[PDB]
């Protein structure tokens, strides 16, 4: 693969194919190069006559390596805080008062 | 211009050369997990005012 910074409007490179964010199939005949390069690898289209190529969508550029295999995925920019880590913290009290009724009845 | 930022494919909705993002992240009031804090022992005594009774 190669980066680029094409606008929209500008034509693609020839020999080139976009990847786009959704996983793509593309016929097996035409690309033979990249199809034996990489085969069912991201997908296997129609089985025959087609082959499946990984998407982008959104996701961000990371190097392989930490037992990480090329074309994986995961991530997420939702994140939610467990409630195990929080900064550990005390609320003051703010400053009350109180009174008790009396249950007096009479004495003698 | 770079301008120190990561390298993010924009498949989804996101033109080439589109930024945003941010280093800096603030935790919103929704985001905070449920958590309970302990009160601690307590105790305390409230004078009593009489001029009398016959």
């Amino acid at each position: 693969t190669i980066i680029s910074l094409i606008p929209p409007t500008a034509p693609i490179p020839a020999g080139y194919l976009e990847l786009l964010n959704s996983s793509q199939n593309v016929s097996r005949t035409t690309y033979s190069a990249l199809f034996v390069l990489w085969g069912t690898y991201y997908g296997n289209g129609d089985g025959s006559t087609t082959f499946g190529v990984p998407g982008t969508g959104g996701r961000f550029l990371r190097l392989g390596g930490s037992g990480l295999s090329v074309g994986d995925i995961g991530g997420s920019n939702q994140i939610t805080i467990p409630t195990n880590a929080l900064p550990s913290h005390q609320h003051g009290i703010p400053a009350n008062t109180h009174t008790h009724s009396v249950n007096d009845g009479g004495h003698g």
